[PDB]
DNA sequence: CTAGCGACTAATTTTTCGGTTCACGGTCCCACAACTAACGAC
């Protein structure tokens, strides 16, 4: 039975979170171009993004709530450095 | 040789910034990898 992508990471398979890595990894990579310009940066808000979607995964609801999901984050990790006086 | 004589120091409190968390609609040159057309063997 070929379950859909959303049950895969409903389950608990890793193998799912390969999955919408190589869907959505450079949808995020975009998303995070538009708000910063540090590529270092944004490759480890990236993978932030993508471990706490797999930690958050008992949250979803929808098979776009991901998409979704992986945006949301995504951005406000960008946001939050502007405040950071480190950076 | 000797004697008379002319207010600072210690204890307690209080407050601004950072951390954490939540998280849907050009050029020229020298090598290196393909690569293929022809050539030779089973």
């Amino acid at each position: 039975m070929l379950y859909s992508d959303f049950e895969l990471l409903k389950i608990g398979d890793t193998s799912a979170l390969d999955h919408i890595h190589a869907k959505y990894f450079r949808s995020i990579l975009w998303i995070g171009r538009q708000w910063l310009n540090d590529d270092f940066l944004i490759e480890s808000l990236v993978q932030d993004t993508f471990l706490k979607l797999w930690v958050n995964r008992d949250k979803l609801e929808s098979p776009e709530h991901i998409f979704y999901f992986l945006r949301f984050v995504m951005k406000r990790e960008c946001i939050s450095y502007y405040r950071k006086p480190k950076y």
